[PDB]
């Protein structure tokens, strides 16, 4: 109809600053109440209490909890909330008028919030075996690239979903899928880009705070809060932490169109960042058990250490490489002989590997020799002289279109710069070039993975991979050693001054 | 007095036990050598006359099915379909009244099978490592991860005592963390030698993730025969579980007043970090549930302890980068400028005492040897006229040096290489310094051998405290050679 529609067309104009974090709403599969702290009075309720516990929720407000959960149950959760800080409470799987309730609490707000999770009656020995053969397959892997098909496979072997992918997420927010084990007769999304507007801040926020996200029911009927303020604090509510919370109807949209219904997300987080994400979707719509939640949370915190494991492992191996290959050019720049930089050019692929490039640019006066993929050397040359202007020592910029108006026309091939040049007079120089991002990745209306990737593709222009720490050290230790035997060259010098006196003595 | 002197001679020889063959398991179940194609019983356990009633004697060259059951000898044999025995579940069997739980494993061309005996007498669980996991999860500094996680496993498992051993650089064991039941005598700090634990030991444990010894006085009971018909040398029990103990470790363990142990191995990057021992007065057996419990802790620990230490290992070397820049820039306004913050220099590489000794004079700052033999110090390194010169144990190379191994044991000096005599020089302490703690097989020997074999050693040199010491020569290379070329400018 017209008017649904214009509802969603202000709601996907303005995504980047929804309050998510306070939806007013939540999904279908549970009542929440709120509490207060002293006697447990309820200040708002969810409206699906008409639905089940069949009571009214204009006048349930105000009253003990005692008048809709019974005296019992009531009692034990005051007890279980007072002197317990909310953390590892033991499930308290209740029983009120014949519907199974899993109790969760937490507090927000000087408010105690309260989750009751309907179970369905349809849906230990073997998950703790199966944890097990995790923990051993996940401590198996050699690689890194192993342990994320490892994990994503064992996490479709366990979840039975129909699709299980690994994203994770670059510097500038732009994540990437990196694994899949997807059920038969549904897509490919290995090797996408998404944008990091596809992610609200606000998204990475409640992520970052939480574990899992699950969303049962893509076709879901909101079910207001009412009141929609809180009274007593005059304000809404902080939903953030509480698992029964209404997903953007953006996301609910862009879910159904990649095909998925149920959706189940693990946060993957190293040193209080989000490092990836965990997305496991369904087509059937699928309730996910107390246990087997449980366990899926206990398997993000394992790959969570284990990912920063190999990731310190991997960055200590490579810079361990950087110094052993850095020494090597220092020895064949001391043993050369033969000129300053002609030693770095007798061996142009050790070059590339010492910072990661594909293509350098060594350059002494009137002779440019380029080796690998690398611009034509008139735009080598133009290059050179900007960064010259700057007279900084060594220059890295992974923009070169945004700081370099010029190059532009040769953006494919040098996107990111990284050169060191002597401060001798004359010129001089080692240029490294790297290519855009978007030559790498190759993948086969709105809302939908592949309007994500152009979207990615457009903001990605002229953006190559961030020169890392150890390779601005690279460029900067090289520097060092190029000026250390450029001055011991001018030590060879003082042989001038030798026969200075030798043409003195003769008169 | 025959156990005596048989005793005193595996004393001596301690380092050459065949603990991967000692030709018994422990009492705590049966273990049968079982050949491929028909199962073929190899070696039976001596206990199977008592709780099987079959002769061992008789038992062994015929089908597994007489001692176990048709219908049990059958599902053995689908469970073992060459499949490498790795995700085997458990398999619980009762045969002749009693209940058993079956391990696979391959060794030598062989299905060797292993049944452990339980005592006739969940949610929790998936919570217990949830809780754990969390737990591990919140802390930050190592020290405190050591103490969550021994708690954590004290409160998991019950045992009365849990210790955690890390390996050092020379092989030396020191314990960091510890949480006990109370009125036992406290073991923390304390540091014992590598002989304490042999080489082969070290391999087990590192080729094992549980090793368990429910009783200590326990008699080892014989495997006939005691020789494969197929290879005629000893079964190869390195992987195990059943495995009888050396004695010496029983003595050992009956003398530090521990009855049951279970020791969980901790390996990074393939190599036995350490170790986390748990010990009880009373023989208290485990379950299987608990032994996979304990086993992903070990997995789960060792990951973080990796990578906490690694994240160490980055924040000490760039806080060098910002004390090594420090000091280029105070080289620049040839080393009369570093004496007026030494400081920093002790913090640049980790240090208790530094010399200057350019030209004539010598300053002496820190905990630094007397300038008298500091100078005869100093002559030594320039004979090798290497840029840097790291060693740990000073007195193992430089005889004189006696007289003040305990102010400095350990030294990395640099030096330049122009003809005048200038370099400056660092000290370490002795480690025995820092360590305190309150044939006689006790941890309190132990320790008083690790402080006579701890002598003149001080901590190992790290790959980036040498770095450092390169760079700083750098710097004033740098200088130095800078007025080379001044030179040439003043003719
Ligand atoms: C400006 C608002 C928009 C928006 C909001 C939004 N997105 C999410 C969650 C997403 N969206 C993802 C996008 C994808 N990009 C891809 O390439 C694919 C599939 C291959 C997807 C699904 C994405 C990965 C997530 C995280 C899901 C997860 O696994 O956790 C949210 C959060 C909603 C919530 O309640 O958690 C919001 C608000 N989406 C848009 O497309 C733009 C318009
Ligand atoms: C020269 C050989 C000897 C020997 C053999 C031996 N020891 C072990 C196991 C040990 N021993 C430990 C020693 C300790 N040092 C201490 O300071 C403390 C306590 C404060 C102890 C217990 C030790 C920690 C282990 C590992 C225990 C574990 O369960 O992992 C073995 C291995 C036995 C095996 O079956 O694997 C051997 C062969 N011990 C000696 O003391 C000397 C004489």
């Amino acid at each position: 109809s017209q008017l649904d529609k214009d509802a969603f067309e202000v709601l996907l104009a303005n995504c980047a600053d929804e309050p998510i974090q306070f939806p007013g709403a939540i999904q279908p599969h549970g009542l929440l109440f709120t509490l207060k702290e002293p006697e447990l009075t309820i200040l708002q309720v969810s409206a699906n209490v008409q639905s089940v516990l069949g009571k009214v929720p204009d006048q349930l407000a105000g009253q003990t909890l005692d008048c809709v959960l019974g005296a019992g149950w009531a009692e034990v959760i005051r007890s279980t909330s007072a002197n317990d800080s909310l953390v590892d409470v033991p499930r308290l799987l209740m029983s009120v008028e014949g519907v199974e309730f899993e109790a969760l609490l937490h507090r927000s707000q000087e408010a105690l919030v309260l989750e009751l999770e309907i179970q369905d009656k349809a849906a230990y020995s073997e998950r703790t075996g199966n944890m097990g053969r995790m923990l051993r397959q996940l401590h198996a892997a050699a690689d890194l690239q192993t342990l994320y098909e490892v994990s994503v496979r064992e996490i479709q072997r366990m979840t039975g979903y129909d699709r299980v992918l690994i994203y994770r997420f670059e510097e500038e927010g732009h994540g990437q899928v990196i694994a899949e084990a997807s059920a038969p007769a549904m897509e490919l999304f290995n090797g996408l880009f998404f944008p990091a507007s596809d992610i609200p801040e606000q998204a990475r926020e409640l992520y970052r705070r939480n574990w899992l996200r699950i969303i049962p029911d893509a076709n879901y009927t909101p079910v207001p809060l009412v009141p929609q303020l809180r009274p007593d604090t005059q304000q809404q509510l902080d939903l953030s932490f509480s698992t029964l919370r209404s997903v953007s109807p953006i996301h609910c949209q862009y879910m159904k169109n990649m095909g998925v219904l149920s959706s189940m997300s693990v946060s993957l987080i190293q040193g209080g960042k989000l490092w990836g994400l965990i997305s496991c979707g369904h087509r059937t719509p699928l309730y996910v058990s107390h246990e087997l939640r449980s366990a899926c949370q206990a398997i993000g915190q394992v790959l969570s250490l284990q990912i920063s494991a190999m990731e310190a492992l991997e960055v200590s191996r490579q810079r361990e490489t950087k110094i052993q290959t850095l020494q090597q050019l220092h020895q064949m720049m001391a043993t050369s002989d033969t000129d300053v930089f002609d030693g770095l050019a007798q061996q142009p692929q050790l070059l590339m590997d010492l910072v990661g490039a594909t293509g350098v640019a060594i350059i002494e006066d009137r002779q440019t020799h380029c080796y690998g993929n690398c611009p034509e050397p008139s735009d080598i040359r133009a290059l050179h002289t900007w960064m010259m202007a700057g007279g900084e020592p060594v220059y890295a910029s992974h923009h070169l279109s945004s700081v370099y108006p010029p190059g532009e026309a040769y953006q494919t091939l040098a996107s990111g710069v990284l050169a060191m040049s002597l401060p001798k007079p004359v010129d001089n120089g080692v240029i490294w070039f790297r290519p855009e991002v978007k030559q790498s990745v190759q993948w086969s209306l709105r809302l939908q993975p592949r309007t994500s990737f152009e979207i990615w593709k457009v903001e990605m222009t002229g953006i190559a991979t961030k020169w890392s720490h150890g390779d601005v050290f690279a460029a900067n230790d090289l520097r060092r050693s190029a000026l250390e035997n450029d001055l011991a060259r001018q030590v060879s010098k003082e042989q001038q001054a030798v026969r200075a006196r030798d043409e003195l003595v003769a008169v």
